[PDB]
C-alpha cells in the first residue's frame, strides 16, 4: 500500500510511457499539446503538457520518444517508447553484456540497450540540459515502458549526478544488466528510481539471472489483474536485489500483464 | 440506469462475444471448458462453460464463432466473431441494402450481413434445435460483437417464432436494414433484443441512415469511457427508433469506443 500521492505519480507516468506509443507524436511541432488516442493517457492531456523534442527512430537502435514539459505538475519528461511488436521484440531479444565502466565501474549494461542509448545520449542529455536551464525548478523524469523503460533507466543512471535530480518511472521493465550495475542503480543519489511491475509480466524476467543479470531494488509490484483497475492496495514494495515475490516468481509468465500497468501500454486502441 | 440483473446479463454476453476472438478454440474439440487470453472472459470461465460446436471462416460470410453449453447460468449461447481487422472492414464496408421478406415483409436489411447469416443459417438452426432439446429448460441467447452482433441481430430475428424464446444481446452491432426491419426488431416476440452500443462508437452509426438504415428500438446506451470501467447507473435506455442522444449523436466517432464494452473486446491482448 503506497501513497495517494505515490500512486498519482505512479499512473501519471504509466500514461506518460503510454503516450510514448499513442501519441499523435511522430514529428509533430515542437510546443504542440500532447494527446493521445484511445483515451491512452488522459491525465497528461489534463496537464499543461507539450513536446519540447520528439524522436522517432534516432541513431543507433531506432530510439523513440519525446520530451516533454509540463507546466501544471512541474515536470521536464522524457519518455522513451518499447517496441512496435513486443512479441518479436521479446522473441528476438539478445543477451549479451557489454562493459559501461563510464557509467559505473564493474558494470555490464545489456549490449543494446546501452548502445542505443549511447548512440542518442549527447543529442538527448543536450536536449534535458537546455530545458533544465529554462526551468531550473522543474523536475527530471526520465519514464518508460518495456525496452521504454530499459533505455530510461540506462539514460538516467548515465545522466545522474551532473546538478540536477532524474527520478525514474519504469513500467515492466527488463533488467538492464550485471549486478554490480544493479547495485549502483539501488543507491544511487540525486534521483529515486520507481521500477514498477505487473503480476506475471514476462519482460521483467528477460534477461534471466542465469545470463548474469540482476534487478535493483525495491520493487513496485502491481497485484490485481490484466484489465482490472489499480487502486492504492494493489502495490507492494519490495526489498532486495533479485527478490522474489512480486513479478520474480516461479510461474508461468504472461504477455498480456505486461501490456496493462494502471491501463492499457504498449499498445494502442 | 438499467437494474442490476439486466447489467449482469449485459456484461456477461459481453464476455460471450469477446470469446468469439480470444478463446482459444480453432479447433477446440466439443466438450473443451471455455477459456479466453487476457482476461477477456473471466466470468464465462468462472461458469461451467464448454464448447457444444466451434466454426470457422463458415460459408459465404466467413463467419467464425462458437455454440456453448452453460451449466451455471442455465444458457445455450452462440456467439459470432466480428472481423478479425475491424478498421479494414469499417472503410470496406459497403451500404447496399436486399429484400429480405422471408424475414418480415417490406424488410429490406443489410446485403453481405444477410446473405452471410443466410448461408450458415441451416447448420446452425440445426445445432441450437438439439441443445434446446437436450436442455429444454436453458435459455437460448445469440451474442456478437461488432459484425457478431450484426449476425447474431439477423439469426435471431430468423430463428425466432419456433418454440423457443431467442435473446439477443449485441455489441456495437452495426445498423441491419431499413425502417422496416427496425420495426420488426422492435416489436418482434419470442425473444428479446438487447442492442448494445457504447459512447460515440463508430459501428453502430453505419450505415448511415441516409443510405436508408434505421435502428431498432430500444438501445442501451454506454456513457461511461473507454477504458473506463462500467456501473448500472452507467447505461441508459433509449428509447424510439433512431431515437438520437444516445450514440445517435452528429458528433465525430471514434474506433477505440467500438473496442471497450464493458472490457476489452474485438481484440485481444
Ligand atoms: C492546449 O492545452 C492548453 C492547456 O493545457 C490550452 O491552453 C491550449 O489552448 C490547448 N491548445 C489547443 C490547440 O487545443
Ligand atoms: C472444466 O470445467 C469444469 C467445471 O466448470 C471443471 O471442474 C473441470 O475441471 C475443467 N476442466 C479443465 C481441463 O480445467
Amino acid at each position: 500500500e503506497v501513497s495517494q500521492d505515490l500512486f498519482n505519480q505512479f499512473n501519471l507516468f504509466a500514461q506518460y510511457s503510454a503516450a510514448a506509443y499513442c501519441g499523435k507524436n511522430n514529428d509533430a511541432p515542437a510546443g504542440t499539446n500532447i494527446t493521445c488516442t484511445g483515451n491512452a493517457c488522459p491525465e497528461v492531456e489534463k496537464a499543461d503538457a507539450t513536446f519540447l523534442y520528439s524522436f522517432e527512430d534516432s541513431g543507433v537502435g531506432d530510439v523513440t520518444g519525446f520530451l516533454a514539459l509540463d507546466n501544471t505538475n512541474k515536470l521536464i519528461v522524457l519518455s522513451f517508447r518499447g517496441s512496435r511488436s513486443i512479441e518479436n521484440w521479446i522473441g528476438n531479444l539478445n543477451f549479451d553484456l557489454k562493459e559501461i565502466n563510464d557509467i559505473c565501474s564493474g558494470c555490464r549494461g545489456h549490449d543494446g540497450f546501452t548502445s542505443s542509448w549511447r548512440s542518442v545520449a549527447d543529442t538527448l542529455r543536450q536536449k534535458v540540459e537546455d530545458a533544465v536551464r529554462e526551468h531550473p525548478d522543474y523536475r527530471v523524469v526520465f519514464t518508460g515502458h518495456s525496452l521504454g523503460g530499459a533505455l530510461a533507466t540506462v539514460a538516467g543512471a548515465d545522466l545522474r549526478g551532473n546538478g540536477y535530480d532524474i527520478d525514474v518511472f519504469s513500467y515492466g521493465a527488463p533488467r538492464v544488466g550485471n549486478r554490480a550495475f544493479a547495485e549502483f542503480l539501488t543507491v544511487q543519489t540525486g534521483g529515486t528510481l520507481y521500477r514498477i511491475t505487473h503480476t506475471n509480466d514476462i519482460v521483467p524476467r528477460l534477461p534471466p539471472r542465469e545470463f548474469g543479470y540482476s534487478h535493483s531494488s525495491p520493487e513496485y509490484w502491481i497485484k490485481s489483474g490484466t484489465l482490472v483497475p489499480v487502486t492504492r492496495n494493489d502495490i507492494v514494495k519490495i526489498e532486495g536485489i533479485d527478490a522474489t515475490g512480486g513479478n520474480n516468481q516461479p510461474n508461468i509468465p504472461d504477455i498480456p500483464a505486461h501490456l496493462w500497468y494502471f491501463g492499457l501500454i504498449g499498445t494502442c486502441l
